[PDB]
């Protein structure tokens, strides 16, 4: 007596990237990486179990919340003691890789910091300015409970409640490139990451991962700002609500044009929350603007996809 | 007849539908001459988006387009708008403004970013702080443009541009942040059109209930209050479900799932707003795990248990 699995009905431009808080721009299938994809945001099983650092709000993706408690004489100057994004106390002993929403790539996230005072020192006073968070930094230790910020104006920043709002990403300007498939060290140098969402890869000859791709903002230079996610944030939100039991390891899904009713191509949606297609080569898909996936049926690892 | 329902989400799992931040608390407001007519966060219970409302949380108070000119005014940089998905904006559309446009008087602060296309350094990028004043005579998003204030006027080109909002404030010249005052979407001496209607209680003893956020501010002591009628996730849910409304009012209950108890009840009106039976301004204090559940369809004259 199983509750039926389903996708939300949403066009690409009605979808949010689950790894950075921006809309999806396109679909892309990639040749198989030598190192397996293991992103930690945008991870959710088909029966609604969020994994990695994944939380439900787009506005939480690559955001931080906490208090600035110290400064050190380094480029990553301002020490931010983290809270959970909802303001509750962060417990480093929880079975998560890092606070939910933490970035899951190597590079620099740029955005703004904002503060609003509490307690006895001018409570209610506010300030905001540009900031950068480097996930290469030895002070990037979100799992332990803190990250350090680079800001624009070191003289207008207090030891007060602080929020970081991301806007874009970039390479660092000194030989530390933006690498979307390289995890940061959430507990810093010499410490292994733990409680990770598993790596994903095709397990079928002739198959490739299919990604929902965004071109996110950059703050200088020529980087394309590519961030690929496995399933969009709205699918994660939907699966969490529905909690429909998975009847096999593989759901067959069809990309449909609802006006004509025709299936354009089919894909496998795997239990742990990722898509494969039968294709060989890097390939940006060209599909109609009104197109969207629908669930067709439960299949299995024997099923051979029609060539994309 | 598909049964109506709410998504099951706690307050910290909800996004404000009028600014891209989480909900912080519930608040009920004293009825007064304050007319509520927000244009973001407007959706009927059977899933019809209204006003400037669109589905993407990251589109709320965002702009997308091209910077095409500058003028010798504070609102210096002329941004021709696209729809948030990059398609051509049509000013003849039956909307108040491009979907996502801010629906309040004030200054929105955030960042602008550019990525060049065409013959001039294609692929080159830049980003910096920017402000959009919705008081500005150049704030004419319905006509297809807004003008930006930026921090560094020497590093900004005539190129594709995105504005990402971060927070709000009063202007520094005294023009206040007024969340219930609509901008003039076509500028001076024009009338707003295609508006989602004003919202108010219609039954004695009832008050609107808001989902409230305290959003970032960029100086001073503004509390950053933005109240919405229903959160973005409810709008997204109603859009997907399209469940027929069986009457003018859906009775809903705020429940503590841990204990099973109903904390209070409220009326969810078919045009997408909530009333409760209370008198006076009141920030609700309720447990963190609480959430609304649909109870039943009732009429306009159904009497709520006082809260
Ligand atoms: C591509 C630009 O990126 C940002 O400026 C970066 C800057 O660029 C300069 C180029 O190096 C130079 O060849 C010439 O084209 O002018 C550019 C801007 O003055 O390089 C510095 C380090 O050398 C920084 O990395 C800057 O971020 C952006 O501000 C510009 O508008 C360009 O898009
Ligand atoms: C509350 C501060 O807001 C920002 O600073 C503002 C600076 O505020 C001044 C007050 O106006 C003043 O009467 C008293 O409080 O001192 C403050 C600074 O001394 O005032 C200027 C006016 O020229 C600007 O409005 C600033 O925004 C923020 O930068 C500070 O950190 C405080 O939170
Ligand atoms: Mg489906
Ligand atoms: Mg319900």
């Amino acid at each position: 007596g199983s509750k039926p699995f389903s996708l939300p009905i949403l066009t690409l431009s009605e979808l949010t990237n689950s790894r950075f808080p921006v809309p999806i721009d396109s679909l892309f299938t990639a040749q198989n990486n030598v190192l397996q994809v293991q992103c930690q945001n945008g991870r959710c099983t088909l029966d609604g179990e969020l994994q990695g650092t994944t939380q439900l709000l787009p506005t939480g993706i690559c955001a931080f919340r906490g208090r600035v408690t110290a400064q050190i004489n380094q480029r990553d100057r301002w020490h931010m003691q983290l809270q959970n994004l909802n303001g509750t106390t962060y417990d480093p002993t929880d079975d998560v890789p890092a606070p939910l929403g933490t970035p899951d790539f190597k590079g620099v996230v740029f955005g703004m910091v904002s503060q609003r005072n509490v307690g006895n020192d001018a409570p209610g006073s506010t300030r905001a300015q540009q900031a950068w968070v480097s996930t290469y930094s030895p002070q990037f230790v979100p799992k332990l409970g803190s990250v350090n910020l680079r800001i624009s104006d070191n003289d207008d920043f207090q030891f007060q409640p602080t929020k970081f709002t991301p806007v874009g990403v970039n390479d660092d300007d000194d030989g530390h490139p933006f690498r979307q498939w390289e995890l940061p060290n959430y507990s810093g140098e010499l410490t292994l990451n733990m409680n990770l969402a598993p790596p994903v890869a095709p397990n079928f000859p002739g198959e490739q991962l299919l990604f929902f791709r965004s071109f996110v903002p950059c703050s200088g230079g020529y980087n394309q700002g590519i961030i690929d996610c496995l399933i969009p944030q709205e699918w994660i939100q939907h699966f969490y609500q529905e909690s429909a039991p998975s009847q096999s390891d593989v759901a067959l899904i069809r990309y449909v044009n609802p006006d004509t009713g025709r299936t354009l191509f089919e894909a496998k949606l795997h239990r742990s929350g990722y898509i494969t297609v039968a294709h060989s080569g890097d390939y940006p898909l060209v599909v109609p603007a009104n197109g969207h996936f629908r669930f067709d049926s439960w299949v299995n690892q024997f099923y051979s996809l029609a060539p994309m």
